[PDB]
């Protein structure tokens, strides 16, 4: 049984490491309006989804790990704490239920708590004084793998029930993604019924009423092995590209709604970085340069990181040799997407595999 | 008194005066603080705590020379094309004799392990398994002997083909980077951290493939009590592991398992292992079959391991149905065979160490590992 707090990892929790399924759910139906419900008990379809078992099972255990990490950080978060002590802690406890090891097992990609009008990638650096505050709206976004296979999976945390309408708001457009997912499915299809939801949506907040807008310029996206960006983009409003996604796919169904002018541009400190897959062997002259390629080699690879993972290894003068790898093409900077100041932006994310047989929302819990 | 060849006499008659071997003697690591551990060394008082147990650590020397000698002549013998079961009889019949072996107050702690390629850990052979070893066979030697209830654990890796020399010389390397880690005060998960590094600094090339060496992240080794194989600490071979600290006066097992798979094992093949639990002391017992297969276990075992074999050699027979009857009750847990993936191949070493209060103690070291 898991310890409270948790400490007992997911490996040792379940008889023979057979891990919870998520989910599960009927195909909806595709553009010509057919049903897929032959693939439920499909024979061709439960041997395919049975022959990669082994990896629905490692999205599971991360998936699990998910689910115990946030119900713990949701029995302790609050105002006053900062965002590095939130984030250390979550932290800390993801390491100990995923028994990380190196490439092997670990943190998928920087925690995020992005605040207020910022909707995605700020985590705190080294020195960041920032407090939670009470009418704060905070997106937790937060990774584990298996083997490289990702859960991408996110909540908003709100302490005002001022939020509560807004909240509701984006949680419902993210379930209709997930919803109008599907193997078959035109992406721009799933961006189109977000948006007829999302914009639904008009929220009350200290006397001022806000039409909920879809943050236009994010999007979800298809995951790969180590890959949490594989290249396949969900939009979350109407005119996206026709792009079917397809059997075996794995797709980070997200949304974002704004009280602002629902768009984001780059702004605050970059906290998030990763190296690129497509780049070979660009050369380096500095040994600060190569010594910290080498660290982010052993201890990333192709994942997301961030400056504080840096410091924590015990690596220090290092943000001029990162900037060069970033020059290089090694690495890109991931730097916090804002919408306008005095703006509420909310997050709602799962991960879910397009299996031969049903769709499974691997990270679904009783929470969201 | 010198030893046979086959050797057939006890430890307690080759060491008529009853003072057996010490171990590798090693000075604790510098603390986190960056200072020595040296002073333990001429320590009065910890002199003296250490003397208060020398009864204690010349059981586990009698135990740890047994295993010395029986691996030695297991070395000299093994080779493709016995079968798993001559292997293990013939490793047994040695160490019953060199421990003198009597009920639970000297003998074997643990059935003889011989996983085989992706099997990793309990594996033994039962009853027709008709296995025999091959010539491309990574075989992982584990057995146990015990005096009064002092336990070694200690284990290797036996290969005939070449291909896995660098498998076999990336987990050793780790099992004595694990070794040199530990010590008092120690977290268990920092001697994982430095395991882990070793493991991740080899590649082995296999049948054309380059493979990383992923330590077996779901094996853990452990502490060792009295009787009590696992004591309740684990020792993990990975960083993500428990951060409790080693403490004065423990025993562990610091085993690691390099494999070329996934660095995960599931359950596989037919259970073999079983053992007693320390604490169901009188969960009741109605059907007459179940209570008997109890006390030959209670006689024979108490809360050593055991297995299949060493039933059927005592006379018992027909008696599945009762140990799963044992089981399904939780006085006995089943050690079903612990395997990576199907072509993947495993490597292990381990060591019994004492925790002494002047000095480490590599109890189980040996001129072979
Ligand atoms: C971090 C991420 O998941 C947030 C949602 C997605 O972000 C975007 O849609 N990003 C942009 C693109 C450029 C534009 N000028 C502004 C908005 C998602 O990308 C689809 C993000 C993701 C997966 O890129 C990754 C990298 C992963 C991390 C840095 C953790
Ligand atoms: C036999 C043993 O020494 C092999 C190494 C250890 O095994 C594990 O760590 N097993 C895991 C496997 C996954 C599971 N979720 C949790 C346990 C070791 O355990 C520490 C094994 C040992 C000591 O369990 C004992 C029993 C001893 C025998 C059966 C001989
Ligand atoms: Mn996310
Ligand atoms: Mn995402
Ligand atoms: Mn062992
Ligand atoms: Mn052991």
């Amino acid at each position: 049984v898991q310890t409270d707090p948790p400490s007992v990892p997911i490996c040792d929790l379940y008889p023979n490491g057979v891990f919870p399924k998520g989910q599960e759910c009927e195909y909806p139906p595709t553009q010509d309006g057919r049903t897929a419900a032959w693939r439920t008990t499909s024979e061709e379809k439960k041997a395919l989804d049975q022959a990669s078992e082994e990896i629905w099972n490692d999205f599971r255990e991360a998936a699990e790990a998910h689910r115990q990490v946030r119900k713990y950080v949701m029995s302790w978060i609050k105002p006053g704490m900062t965002m590095i002590e939130i984030c250390e802690k979550l932290e800390d406890c993801s390491r100990k239920l995923i028994k990380e090891n190196g490439l092997n097992a670990g943190l998928a990609f920087p925690t995020g708590c992005s605040l207020n009008n910022c909707a995605a990638h700020y985590t705190p650096n080294a020195g960041d004084t920032t407090v939670l505050q009470y009418d704060d709206i905070c997106k937790i976004d937060f990774g584990t793998h298996i083997s490289g296979r990702i859960i991408d999976c996110a909540f908003t945390v709100t302490f005002n029930p001022k939020y509560d309408t807004l909240l509701k708001a984006v949680k419902d457009a993210t379930n209709t993604g997930i919803k109008c997912a599907g193997i078959d499915v035109r992406l721009c299809d799933v961006g189109e019924a977000i948006q007829e939801v999302m914009e639904s949506y008009e929220v009350e907040i200290d006397g001022k009423t806000y039409q909920v807008k879809p943050i236009r310029n994010l999007n979800g996206h298809s995951i790969g092995q180590y890959r949490i960006h594989a290249g396949k983009t969900v939009p979350i409003v109407k005119g996206g590209e026709a792009t079917r996604m397809e059997e075996g796919e794995v797709y980070a169904i997200e949304t974002f709604g704004s009280t602002g002018k629902g768009v984001v541009h780059d702004d605050m400190e970059c906290s998030h970085y990763m190296k690129n897959f497509d780049v070979g062997h660009v050369p380096i002259r500095l040994p600060r340069t190569k010594h910290l390629l080498n660290v982010i080699n052993e201890n990333f690879g192709t994942l997301a990181f961030c400056r504080r993972w840096l410091d924590r290894l015990g690596e220090s003068k290092y943000l001029m040799a990162l900037k060069n790898l970033c020059d290089l093409g090694i690495v890109d900077p991931y730097p916090p997407l804002c919408d306008i100041k005095g703006s509420y932006t909310a997050q709602f994310e799962h991960t879910i595999l397009l299996r031969p047989t049903c769709k499974e929302v691997v990270s679904r819990g009783d929470d969201y």
